[PDB]
């Protein structure tokens, strides 16, 4: 299947074992913003579901299937690759919905569905949206979608903005300074300081923050899931040009994302922006190894490049430059292994 | 190899990737208890190391090799399976020790050493001592040990004790009761309440605790690494009989361990007992599904059975009964995925 | 002369230029602790001055000579090498003391005095006591001292103790990190990162601090000016052994000093200890380039080595080691060019 | 050499020791105004640099040379007299520019250069522009300049303006009045009050100020470095006639400067005016001994005379007169030792 072609067995096993735990399902579900927003999107666009065939990709506990059933769907095919699939059917039976919700265990890239569907629903967003590479399974599932079909979510917006946070930068450097020691119990570790600094700064920082640290209006990169193809997500190049509102040191880039459910009756947005209520996604920040000084009015231009790897994630290379001075900074990040600071 | 037959590749890859991070080496190294005690054990027993051949199993950063070098070792073969090895060779060079420390990348079950060694050193202990199943690699390495060779650590003590902690026990039901509601956004989740409970009780709890929660003197099970074989660690049966010091409800068993370095000059102990300073191992507690009432003076008898799995960990089966009342309780735990509760 | 042989002309010119300013005399004089403490020492030991011949080395404005005159000295020879000598004579005249205070312009190593003296007074202390190397001029002056004569101050005590201050350390590391930039306006500065760190950490930090940052009771090094010779101050080796009271990171050593005026009537102390009221000397701290971790009970041993240079100051070499672990740290500091952190 | 004949060795030693510190290079480089403006001037006039020979006088770290290299210079001779030169060559190698940048240690008046150059670049400006007397080294370098060559900066403007700051003027007497007391610890200091006053008024004040204290449009004296000779800078006579915008007491003159880079493509200005963002040069103020009252519309006429001394600085003589009143005031200052008042 296309899934095994793009994934190390080691990672996939780990991935689906993680999602096999009810405690994780609980964590996801107790996010009122996430769960409530999904329900609002489905129910207020109920006409897009009424008496229709639905495909739910990565149903987990099955919550989204139930929303679709509440909206009046004729039949929901709920596909789930973890052992959660067995718990889902238990809920379907105890909620008397066996005539309407059909759980199909397996990967959407590997299962056979009885028929094409009118709409696909899913929650494929990870940290920075793209983490876990579930967006490609979501787009793969489009093979079962009718020409006149819809997708929930319909589009995705990545938001980038430069930030200043001296406290965060010093925190990571305080940790790396361990490896600068000339005599730790009589051992010289200093030969590895270079390696240590790189590794710590290779960590995306997951947490929330006050928006006053943002130094410029954010830049947006939009993905339309209805027209996009699987191949489009192997290499994502996000160019940016910021016009600085404040003078100071830029310590990195901040990331968050919006998704929109564009239904017939109305459009519902789900945002993880720092101006919005917190979600289990929080926000993501990537530190530069060396800060860049920029005056207000200067322009900070560069590229954020995401290249998919076989561990179900992306390698992030960020290059940034102050156009007036030529001061340039780089960083390479491993999105798979973040630093949770909350 | 002997390693690949007892480990799923999936688990092994994730395992060695974890140990390839300098941040992880740093966490271990900043444990003064662990690192300080090892140095003390080696340096205070310099006679066991001076002009000897040494094998360091899972050297990681190589810290233990350097200690052996400080103690006067003739040659140290440092074996490391993760990408930490490439970093180890760097430190050996920058510390001018290439003539004495030889880094050998690979798994100890798969590499070939040029010669037999006088002593083997290592830090193979995981949670509850046995977690990660590295102890089997440590014992495997004995194929390279000369007769009359020594091992650092030399012996291991697992300790079991019954405890009472009403809040820990009740916490598990507060969490699972999330699933006991008839309309979560219009959905009846109650059907999964049972499974949720089961899931939470299969998790060993990692954290520390006040020694006053202990209901009896601990029972210890000893592994002597000098006589032990790999096969001895696939099935570990720890029978126990506790004589209760306090009356109350027993909610589970607490585990910790000691290791001893037995050298010519002296014996050095490394303990993770709750009476001792805290380590990155902390302590481990396993809850019973149902608490047992025990009088002071009553006897709590039963068995703790550890069965190794191919995910580099153990399945724990605990059954206990109060002999005077016949009240019986059991539990099954998966040590591979504990609940880190410390705060 | 002995002064020109131990001093660069470039440094000497700037040095005596500095003390030629009335604004600097004012700063010294407005140190109530210093000036008041000196007056207490001289007047309360007035019997050591009554009808005696006095030599005041580096009188500056002449303030100590006036103290001596108040105490009843028959005659005071006041030696001053800067142009301040011209101002001193103005005060001597406007205060009608020409019969008792005689200003001698020149360096104490070069002037000729009519007679031997009973007591020498002076303020030869700089930062960390030894900076400015005036103590050698003070000791040189003993050639004019009678066999049974006295010296004010009589003895000096240097105190050193380890401290912890994460914020001070990161401040200096933050400053040096400028040179780690890979593209400053398109230029790679990283090649100088090493040189930058060295330069910044070579600076002793002058400021005050909370005594709670000290990690152990201080060690004392005493200089007795009555028996000491100049040659003793060219190389000062201060060994130390601290018994750690608290566990934590040691970021450096803190220095302060006491001097004592031991007269016939009583002993008066002048202290720049952080437990005492502040002076224009403040305290001095020397950072290690890399901190050392020590538990409470461990011992921190090492050496502070002071070597006098031709710029009228000292080069400081500090080596420290945690005896139990072997963790070692060093640093070289240039006392002549401090970092003033004071508010 | 031409440099040694106009400088006492004592000052020269101290001068080049100062610029040998990376900490000061950093201080200069972190001035965005200075460094940014220089880069703008060089890169936006790239046609003045592409494939030409450049001479960089007092390159320090070499930053300006790297800019010239970015603009496309074929070869840059970078001259540096301090020990910074060794650091410069290190950067040249690590930035892989050894084929184009040649670092020449030594004074520009003493070194040997192989060839004539197309353009000279440098940042020779001190406080009040002329301080440090490096502008004379900049002009000396024209012996290596081809006719029709260019100079970056090309011209320099010093700006003069009258100001009012009653608190600054009164501050000097508050400080000097320390000496006006009949019993400081029993000593009458009053005889030195006059000397103290004189000393404070000879110090030009370095800091910044609000432009609302300025009493008239500034008067400017221009130095065009392309036709100017070294000899033009030994005696600078700046006559001035201010037309007062405000009525009030004038306490002195404020100084700042502009330099312009006149290239083929465009002209770039670097200004230290108080209306502009602050720089590490700040502004300079020189007090009159007695304030002068001037009505708005009145004319304040006089002369500012700068006379070079052997301490690499200037003696400033200011004479001013209110033409309508005949009210006259003067002052003589030593720019070598300013008073840093900032914050
Ligand atoms: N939001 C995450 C949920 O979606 C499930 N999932 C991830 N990849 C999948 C896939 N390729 N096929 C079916 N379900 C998948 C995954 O098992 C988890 O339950
Ligand atoms: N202290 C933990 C260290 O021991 C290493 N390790 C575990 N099993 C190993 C094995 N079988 N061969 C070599 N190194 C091993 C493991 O890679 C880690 O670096
Ligand atoms: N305590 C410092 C004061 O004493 C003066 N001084 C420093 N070294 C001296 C010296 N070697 N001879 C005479 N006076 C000296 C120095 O000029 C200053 O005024
Ligand atoms: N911008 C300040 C830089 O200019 C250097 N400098 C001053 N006078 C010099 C001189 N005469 N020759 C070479 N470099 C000189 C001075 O050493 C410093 O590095």
């Amino acid at each position: 299947s296309v899934f095994s072609e793009r994934t190390e067995e080691s990672s996939a096993v780990q991935y689906f074992q993680f999602y096999g735990y009810l405690s994780q399902q609980q964590n996801m579900m107790q996010d009122y913003v996430r769960t409530g927003t999904y329900q609002r999107a489905i129910l207020q666009n109920h006409t897009d579901f009424k008496d229709k065939i639905v495909l739910d990709v990565g149903c987990g506990s099955g919550i989204l299937s139930f929303f679709a059933a509440q909206a009046g769907a004729r039949k929901i095919y709920a596909v789930e690759a973890s052992t959660m699939a067995q718990h889902a059917e238990v809920l379907v039976k105890s909620n008397n919905l066996t005539d309407r919700i059909v759980v199909i265990p397996g990967k959407v890239e590997e299962v056979s569905l009885p028929e094409q569907v009118d709409i696909i629903i899913s929650e494929p967003m990870g940290y920075m949206l793209f983490n876990e590479r579930m967006l490609e399974s979501y787009l793969h599932a489009k093979k079962y979608l009718k020409p006149s079909g819809n997708m929930f979510p319909t589009i995705g917006d990545v938001h980038l903005a430069p930030f200043t946070d001296e406290q965060l930068y010093m925190e990571q450097f305080t940790k790396a300074n361990f490896w600068y020691q000339p005599s730790f119990h009589g051992v010289d570790l200093s030969a590895l300081r270079g390696a240590a600094v790189d590794e710590y700064f290779r960590q995306p920082v997951v947490d929330t923050f006050d928006i006053r640290i943002l130094m410029a209006k954010s830049v947006k990169y939009t993905v339309n899931f209805l027209e996009a193809k699987e191949g489009d997500l192997h290499r994502i190049e996000i160019p940016f040009k910021f016009h600085m509102l404040h003078s100071g040191l830029v310590h990195g880039l901040a990331f968050w994302f919006d998704v929109a459910f564009i239904g017939s009756i109305m459009t519902v947005w789900l945002s993880t922006a720092p101006t919005e209520p917190l979600t289990h996604w929080y926000q993501v920040r990537c530190l530069f190894q060396s800060p860049l000084f920029a005056k207000a009015g200067d322009t900070l231009s560069g590229t954020c490049l995401l290249i998919a790897n076989k561990r179900q994630s992306y390698d992030i290379s960020i290059v940034a430059q102050v156009d007036q001075t030529g001061s340039k900074s780089s960083n390479l990040l491993d999105l798979k292994n973040p630093f949770f600071r909350y």
